[PDB]
């Protein structure tokens, strides 16, 4: 385990999950009198490092989520990244040690949880801030001793993403398909039933109950299939695909922020063909060798840390731009583009909200609270109707009527089916900060 | 993979579950020209080889199993230990390498099946015999990373086998409790739900259903929790023994075949301790540190591979010891006293069984239908009662009138009620093989 210099380090640490680098490492750092916060994710791996800690090692920490503070005085606290930045960061002379736990995560709260640990730590009086990650970034998908990986061609009667599926493949015993879109499962499902298989579909909603724990089965289904499931599959199936949330600046007027199928991870494929091997020797079909490492995320990530600082953590679009070039300048962490001026500059032009609109939108728990508050707080004092009325923009439904006219479209936030105009004041200002 | 000699050598191979040491080592030594048997205690493993050969590789074996063999004309052939031995052994020049699968396994048809290849593979035309597993004898339990191993001690409430569990260490989360009887459990599981606790009981028998997927709960099972279910336990209490059929020479009047708690296996503990660990850090506590090593096994193992060769594959009591003794003088494998001569002895004076009593038990399935077919016959020729009306003593149920007087004891198997007498002339044969 790294040691504490005397005056401020960032160390990296790279370990299996759960082998103690977030449990034994904390309570021999405690042991030397080092006081100890560890950051992570996850409510439930924050609140299940609370209880190992106290019943395998008599050690009470404090434990820190959105829901509550647990304090009992402990050396060791555990928080999540969310709640530490809604606890405002670091607070001077509190820490000694800092772990970032699960460092690779490309999710907006720990990005910039994690930019906000290097930025503020040395300042707070921390002498050591830790990068401990199981799944470090750049890492690839490596040969697994237990399973046989297959390309699909194109022969086959099943066509299957530009590839095909032989039948005689999948026709006895228990297979397991990865489909891309909850959609794509239905149309899969249904092919394969028709042409005589036991096949089930299955995604985010239905019970795991449709599937039958015994018996010849092809699963059609999505990553909403936990890893942790997994019923006796003899293979699988990839389409190597999944669904992620992008950026493109379509100049129409500004950019847009959407679901897209993109080339699936090292950590997806892994993810993935995971399923099958276990107790026994596996089978893994795929449409394309992988490709994508581990540990590179989205622009629209960065739109999510400004939208964050503005919405839930009170920082201006120059404090969040800050605390998310600390993260840009460490290296060993997952990589984005270089947008930071971009996206700040945007935010910035993103004045006088309604407090109303904003208030309701963050309630509702949907992604970019701030810029669906904002285009609605537009549309509102334009007495103009929402892009559309999807459940996004159910801000403004008390309204409805109050509203015509075309929408005065700031950016594209998913579908729009109203009519639109682009000379919006602040259509414009965005314009101006596109490039 | 080791080379086929000129000659005939015995070789071992040791390699993980499903890493390929069943089918792609056999796979290559087909493409070499070799015609390949391989061996497996379990119908389900031997089923799945095939259906994984001809699926990733095109390979379509011959199977067989004791319900129906498939022939294909493949150089390469999957056979149970029992169908093999059924199947009389081997068969000259039919194969050029054999590997025995799970070489390590300690059941009578696997020992025997083994001591079958080893004292008839070179004389048949075999080159090489392959003995693979993946838990060589004499293993023990090693540690594991993700998991914390804590000693119960003697301060607790709850009683555990000499040992204390305290309550707070199992009050709140999810925790398995490894008892060694289905009665143990239920003793438990009241002890505990009496205190507060979510606990229910697991066994042969209930089903799975009875424990809640999620949500604080103390199961206290038996081995019977296939290592697969597995419901995300923070904890593990094991009380290191297990209940296993053992002999006794206890010689009243002869020996004893009876289920008895041992100290527990390398791989019992590990298999039980490998329940928590899984996705995070788990932990472990235990009555006793491990002791006894995997690889060793029980002399009454032995008396069922005579029984066995007596009621299924006609062999004589010489014909099994010669098989055994290829076994026994097979360095490698697991290890038993050397009990040959004296069982050989017994089941030789065991003549003249009536074939419909033991055409009765075999097809009952239960255990020593020889023996236990050959008790039957002296009680009948004397009309006198089994040692006790268990279900055991069946074969004997349409004449339960007709039987009167003390039992004429020959052995203990089981539990005894009846009265009886140790003078029946063939309780004195096997009084004069003991020692």
């Amino acid at each position: 385990p790294p040691a504490v210099p005397q005056t401020f380090q960032v160390a990296h640490l790279h370990a299996p999950t759960g082998s103690g680098k977030s449990t034994k490492v904390p309570a021999a750092y405690a042991a030397q009198g080092y006081k100890v916060l560890v950051l992570n994710p996850s409510v439930a791996a924050t609140l299940g490092f609370g209880v190992y800690m106290s019943k395998a090692h008599g050690i009470d920490p404090n434990i820190r989520t959105g829901v509550r503070a647990i304090t009992t005085g402990g050396p060791i606290t555990y928080s999540t990244y969310g709640k530490f930045l809604a606890d405002g960061g670091c607070s001077g002379g509190a820490y000694d040690i800092i772990i970032c736990d699960e460092c690779h995560s490309t999710d907006s709260t720990s990005i910039l949880g994690i930019g906000t640990v290097l930025d503020q730590a040395e300042t707070a009086g921390a002498r050591l801030v830790v990068l401990a990650t199981a799944t470090p970034p750049g890492s690839v998908t490596v040969p697994h001793p237990n399973i046989e990986e297959v390309a699909l061609s194109n022969t086959g009667e099943i066509p299957f993403y530009g590839k095909a599926i032989p039948i005689e493949v999948i026709r006895g015993g228990r297979h397991l398909i990865f489909c891309h879109s909850k959609k794509k499962c239905d149309e899969l499902a249904a092919k394969l039933s028709a042409l005589g298989l036991n096949a089930v579909a299955y995604y985010r909603g239905l019970d795991v109950s449709v599937i039958p724990t015994s018996g010849d089965v092809v699963v059609v289904a999505t990553d909403a299939l936990m890893t942790g499931y997994t019923g006796d599959f003899d293979s699988v199936i990839d389409c190597n695909t999944c669904v992620t949330q992008t950026v493109d600046f379509s100049l129409d007027p500004t950019f847009t922020i959407d679901t897209t199928t993109v080339p699936q991870d090292a950590v997806s494929r892994s993810q993935r063909r995971g399923r099958t091997g276990r107790g026994r020797r596996g089978i893994y079909r795929f449409v394309t060798p992988g490709e994508r490492p581990s540990g590179m995320f989205d622009s629209s990530v960065l739109c999510e840390c400004y939208d964050a600082g503005c919405a839930w953590y009170e920082l201006t679009p120059a404090e969040t731009s800050v605390r998310l070039r600390a993260y840009l300048n460490t290296p060993g962490l997952p990589v984005c583009q270089d947008h930071l001026e971009f996206w700040e500059s945007v935010f910035t032009g993103l004045t006088h909200i309604d407090a109303h609109f904003l208030s309701q939108t963050k309630q509702a728990g949907d992604n970019f609270p701030y810029l669906v508050a904002y285009q609605a707080t537009v549309c509102a004092r334009a007495q103009a109707p929402p892009p559309s009325w999807d459940q996004m923009w159910k801000s403004l439904t008390r309204l409805k009527p109050t509203l015509h006219g075309p929408t005065p479209l700031l950016y594209r936030l998913g579908a729009l089916q109203n009519e639109v105009t682009l000379t919006h004041p602040v259509t414009k200002f965005i314009m101006a900060c596109m490039s």
